[PDB]
């Protein structure tokens, strides 16, 4: 029944997802310390537009996994939020079926920074990757089913190495008159 409940979940996913918070529960009890917990380190150079950043990040992440909003306006038993902070940021990632069959993955993550928020030199090879290249960004997952987190952990890399990029050359690069 539990990969009955697995399939179940994942064919709903595919692209509306209007779940309810007893699929939630499925997923993730309400409770269940995460398997995965990981920790994601970034260069230094970064901390003074962390925000941005920050912004740059969601909207990149939205590449493969999806927001969460099943089915209801209250926020009673809908996700659990270590660490908080009215706003949440949690996503959820469903696994696709590989080589003949095993595709029964759902995690949810719930990342932050070990910091919060609330507040030139030119460029080329020398910063290219001592600057893009890996404030710590803390990430748990909740993984029910088979995730196998070798292909997951690079699924974040390079979404939080391009999103440095990406922040840099709208920061820097671009303001600069012809």
């Amino acid at each position: 029944l539990d990969e009955a409940t697995l399939d179940v979940i994942t064919v709903m996913l595919v692209r509306n997802c209007k779940l309810t918070p007893a699929d939630v529960e499925f997923i993730q009890p309400p409770g269940s310390l995460p398997s995965e917990v990981l920790h994601l380190a970034l260069p230094t150079s970064c901390r003074p537009w962390l925000p941005a950043l920050a912004w740059y990040l969601r909207q990149n992440l939205l590449i493969f996994l999806h927001s969460p909003k099943y089915t209801d306006s209250n926020s009673r038993n809908h996700f659990q939020h270590p660490l908080p902070p009215p706003d949440l940021d949690i996503y959820l990632y469903n696994k696709p079926g590989g080589q003949g069959t095993g595709g029964k993955g759902v995690a949810c993550i719930t990342l932050a920074f070990v910091d919060e928020g609330g507040a030139p030199d030119p460029l080329r090879e020398e910063e290219f990757e001592q600057l893009t290249q890996v404030p710590r960004l803390r990430l748990d997952v909740w993984e029910k089913g088979n995730i196998s987190i070798v292909q997951l952990e690079e699924k974040l890399r390079g979404a939080a190495r391009q999103a440095l990029a990406d922040a840099i050359i709208e920061l820097q690069l671009l303001p600069a008159s012809l």
